[PDB]
């Protein structure tokens, strides 16, 4: 019964190559790749989708809170990055067309544009770019039930949101409990204190004030990761994006990664930051792209062209920022608070 | 006004994709990847046939004759070999399926398979891989897959002429071989002939030892071989064996190009036999990252398309699927610069 | 305080490039990029020994059992993996090399060969590949090089010492989960279950039942396991065989998650060093056609020889696959054994 | 005879691993990768230097005059391009270090730091990044950061001829140019002239609609561009800003081979100039993957060698460090196939080989 072909509905996906070079009557041979590219690259993105909404569902469903299903989501996630890296890599297929044969072709495609990707701005929603902090020059271009959509993405529980309420929950961070971040403010304040005293020993120096300078300025940022109000602060500012709650899970995974529970989930946080390092490198890679096609013309979609998209290659775009960040707060291995054996049984 | 997903045909694209688990009430997550991965590598199988396609043309119609042609040649050669490179790396996504999961949709599949894939079978064909070249299995086996119009194309593919057999005919006119002309061939076997005489004194000559039995059995080898080059009748006996594939007079247009690559009229045409065998490189590359997936995959079970399956797919990572055998195998005839014959100044301003 | 320069002792790195050509009096150009590729492979060949000698060193001392390590073992068997994806890719650069430019500098290597890379043997004997199944390596080195190469074949191996942990994956114990006689049960109910449905097209599938029986009850078989293990046709114990498979059908449970990434890992590293031999292969046709090596080998076709399931250490993890059932017959896990499998 | 480990000197090579972790009696597993990451790295900056010094050459004693050495040229252009797509891939190895796992050995390396690597900046001079175009972090020149003969070497690699210069000269001398030959200039701002008129007379002909006025203003935007090309002292202004790096003729040149590329003489310096900017290209790109994996490794924190970190990392993903910016831009000039100046038979046999 089953043929190869009919399973792959090759009679559909191999029946969509239409140069509009050719439909206009000057039929150029390049414009096949770059309908190609764009083809496989929409496959690939309706595959991230599919995955990453199933990641999303097995969070919103609670499936989450049993452990069991961690092999699954940090596959998936994984997954998700591995096909990112040869999204990264598709573009050297391009690059090996001139921008002189692409200027042949180039004005039977206005005013169509990359705008117009309705997987792209789904994907984009739904891992969690901030709706506001979007570069100022997005869903005009679309109508419909695209429209319809792209405000489900948009509304709907973001993998960032779903991520943040199973940070929320780490154990660990009960006052009551383990007390993680009681004893870390604790810990990180008597180390530096420590750190002082042995930097106050030493000779009146141009590197003793050196020494001390550096210090001020680390004790400053350390403490500073205690101050809930600043976090707030920046948080409205959407120069953070995880509640303060989840960013205490976060830290806890990171220096306890070893402890059994802790394992896969420290790879699924690794996987997020995976993921906004090659969805910004996938930017990159079509800008370097662009400037060679284009110089400084305006795009078909309206844009600056190459200029408009340099500035989408931002933090600004960086979802899991906030787990970049806290290496910022990384300290000596014998200041984190001790697993009592207790502890260690739980974990 | 044009639209993106219009222009691109999303409406076909991005309604392909049926998963036959779920057509069975019995829908599993992974056959998605399974799906979208043969559809992406079928994308650039119907890309490398286009490039292919557009160069048997050139080369067919005598366009290749014009020399402001080689760079679009080579460009598209080249092209071919970047998106089989991506190909190769593409198997990278399909292992991230455990062969646990592919066991809990496998059963939908039958008895389909890659033996069905008509693009592959046109790519085979059109670069030149002969029904002769085929394992015994594939040989008869992969025609009958295919019916009609799907047929009727596999046909046209075996019947036209291949790139093997256009880059032969262009080869066969390759500047320099001329007898009346530069006369490469007369010169290289006289050249060859003076060299091995020199380096036979020169072994001669050595104080006794066991290193100089060694050398002289070491240059009796070379000798051998290199003169064998010129053994016509021995060119036609591999022919026949299917050992080598190009005619003498292309395999001498092919030496040309590689000893005087640096003349102006050869950088291109050497930049293109680099890239042929680049392309047979990465087709096996391709068969052999296909072998180590399966065989995860599968271990010793038979596939559904009716082949031992891991074992059948190992016999395909052979020489006889190399269309361009001879342009590895002519660096057993590489010399030392010093005998290739000199061009005076009237041939190096004819190149 | 450090310099750079100094930290990664470039005084030494920078200063180990000697072209043979130019030493003779006939300097070639690419036999610069020659030796750097080499040194470039030889650099990560010691950062492979480290990783794997550090995972064997955590197997060997007990540290394994102790399952709050398996973070560790899994990232650095994973490392590997990664550096041997560079080092297949890293061929690229040296392809850019043609044939023609290397001749200009190949009498100068003779009689040095890649037979004579020690780091090569000691990661092909590390992982496990035995003597005896190796393709006709020691006469090749003296002195403390042969010593260490002895060493590498005499110490326990990757593939011995995942062998002895395999052999005590929870739930193979016959007084307790009793594994291997529950799916033995399971698959015989299954079997005489789908016979019952078959007998009840219709030719094809009487036909393909029985060779599918034949294979799958061929694994209960012990005397038939000893016989291929034997004949090196398999490397595993049948008792690590059955862990394997465990880990397999119940990866889900946490206990298992992290394993069967390993276990993953181990099949990722056989397919990378079998693409990195392939890879070796593919360029050498290209430079050396059918000339026989430096290191008197017949060149491309002992070569191609060594892409075979001989050189494959985790073979039976690959082979594994062959004896997968549908997931309805896999011994249910009651909620005495799932808190068993729990962190 | 020779010997495998004797011939790649690995004596050197693989006694060159000093965990500074373990010399104070600390020793951290990760360090160790690390290490050889970076010996690799150095190893392949080295392998670059030696085709690019080579190319340098090839341009600079006159060899290039004849077409018979553009194949090695852009053979050896092309292998740096290889080259650093791996550099741009080695990333990923170094990436399965955690931060947790560094911030256990990162205090052994203070205050050395990637600022040191005499091979990056030799590199980065050689192909012709300029000195006042760098991005500063210490109000001081990057050179401050080397002394002795490592500071001699950098100041012969800032005032010898970069790349950047020497294709500028075989730019300016691209056949075609001559006013009293083809003339390509003449004719390009004659063709576009006229394209640009018979375009405006097609505009001038719709009815008046919306689509008139987005075509009007998208026209005399075109245009302005377009007969920008022409303005020499626009150039000059540009050049002295450091916004372009080409000579006015170089820039001819280089857009003589885009527009002709098929014409045999030209097929292999189109392949060059292709070349120029994959490398340029493979060099922000290598900066970027350093920015991603030092954003997870120290976040905020500030560098080993005094600079801001991961914040002055991206301030070099930046044009100052593209060296053929001007090759990219001319496509910002590309114009219809028939406005390109017809060859006649003439100067198509002197593009013959
Ligand atoms: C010759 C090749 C390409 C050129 C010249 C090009 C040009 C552009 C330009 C100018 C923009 C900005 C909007 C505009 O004014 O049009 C853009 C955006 C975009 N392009 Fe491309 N593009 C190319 C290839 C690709 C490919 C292969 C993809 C694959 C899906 C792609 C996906 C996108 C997406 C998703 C956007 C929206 C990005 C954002 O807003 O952040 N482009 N492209
Ligand atoms: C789980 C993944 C895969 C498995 C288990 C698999 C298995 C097989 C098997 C067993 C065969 C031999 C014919 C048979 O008996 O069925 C085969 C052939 C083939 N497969 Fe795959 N395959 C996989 C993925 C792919 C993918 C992604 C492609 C992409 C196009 C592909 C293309 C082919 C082709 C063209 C053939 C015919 C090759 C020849 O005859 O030389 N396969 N495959
Ligand atoms: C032009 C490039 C190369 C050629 C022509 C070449 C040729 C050969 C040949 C002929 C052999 C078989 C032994 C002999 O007869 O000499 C061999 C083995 C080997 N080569 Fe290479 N090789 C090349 C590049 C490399 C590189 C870059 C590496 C990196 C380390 C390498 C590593 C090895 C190793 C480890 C062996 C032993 C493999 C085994 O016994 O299975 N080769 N090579
Ligand atoms: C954990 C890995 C790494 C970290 C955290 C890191 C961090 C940094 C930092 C902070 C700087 C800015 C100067 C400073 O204040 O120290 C820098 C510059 C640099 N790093 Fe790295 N780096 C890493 C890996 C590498 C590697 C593997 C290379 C390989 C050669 C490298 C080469 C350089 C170079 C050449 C510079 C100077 C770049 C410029 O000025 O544009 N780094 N690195
Ligand atoms: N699985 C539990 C506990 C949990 C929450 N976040 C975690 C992070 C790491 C380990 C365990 C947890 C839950 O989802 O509520
Ligand atoms: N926006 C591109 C044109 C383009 C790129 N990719 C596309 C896909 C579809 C339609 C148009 C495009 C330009 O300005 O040149
Ligand atoms: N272009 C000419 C001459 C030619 C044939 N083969 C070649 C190989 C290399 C260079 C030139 C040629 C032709 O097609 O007949
Ligand atoms: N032949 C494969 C199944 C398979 C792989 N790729 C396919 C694509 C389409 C249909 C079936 C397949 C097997 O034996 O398991
Ligand atoms: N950690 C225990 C139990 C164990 C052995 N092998 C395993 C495989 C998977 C899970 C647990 C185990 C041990 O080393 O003895
Ligand atoms: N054995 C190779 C030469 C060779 C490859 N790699 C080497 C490294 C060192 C010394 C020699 C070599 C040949 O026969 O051509
Ligand atoms: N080879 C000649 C002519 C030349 C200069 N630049 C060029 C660019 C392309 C082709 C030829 C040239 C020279 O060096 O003066
Ligand atoms: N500059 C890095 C440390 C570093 C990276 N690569 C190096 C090489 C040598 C010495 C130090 C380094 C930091 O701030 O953490």
């Amino acid at each position: 019964g089953l043929i190869y072909g009919n399973y792959l509905h090759l009679e559909k996906v191999l029946n969509a190559q239409e140069l509009q070079s050719e439909t206009k009557g000057n039929k150029i041979h390049d414009e096949h790749l770059f309908i190609i590219t764009h083809q496989a690259y929409e496959l690939w993105f309706k595959q991230i989708l599919w995955e990453l909404d199933s990641v999303r569902e097995i969070f919103q469903n609670g499936h989450v809170r049993d452990e069991r299903n961690m092999l699954k989501v940090v596959s998936r996630m994984h997954r998700v990055s591995v096909i990112l890296k040869l999204l990264v890599q598709q573009f050297s297929i391009l690059e090996t067309m001139t921008a002189l044969d692409f200027n042949d072709f180039r004005e039977y495609l206005s005013p169509a544009s990359g705008f117009q990707s309705l997987q792209f701005r789904l994907l984009e929603n739904k891992i969690g770019v901030l709706q506001n902090m979007r570069v100022p020059y997005y869903r005009d271009n679309f109508k419909g039930e695209e429209n319809e959509l792209l405000l489900k993405s948009e509304q709907e529980k973001t993998l960032l949101e779903l991520v943040e309420a199973w940070l929320e929950r780490t154990p660990g961070l009960e006052p009551h409990g383990f007390n993680f971040w009681g004893k870390l403010e604790k810990n990180i304040t008597r180390g530096l204190e420590e750190e002082f005293i042995r930097i106050q020993a030493k000779e009146e120096s141009e590197e003793k004030e050196e020494q001390v300078a550096e210090f001020q300025k680390q004790k400053e940022v350390l403490l500073s990761l205690f101050d809930e109000k600043r976090h707030e602060h920046l948080l409205s500012k959407g120069e953070r994006r995880l509640s303060y709650r989840a960013l205490q899970g976060a830290l806890m995974i990171y220096f306890y990664r070893e402890e059994p529970r802790f394992q896969v989930p420290f790879q699924l946080l690794t996987s997020l930051m995976d993921i906004d390092s090659l969805m910004t490198k996938w930017r990159y890679n079509h800008v370097c792209m662009v400037h060679r096609m284009l110089g400084s013309k305006a795009g078909t979609g309206g844009s600056s062209g190459y200029h408009y998209l340099r500035s989408t290659v931002s933090d600004r775009y960086k979802v899991f920022v906030d787990l970049f960040n806290l290496s910022t707060y990384l300290i000596p291995r014998h200041w984190i608070p001790k697993m009592n054996p207790t502890i260690h049984k739980f974990l």
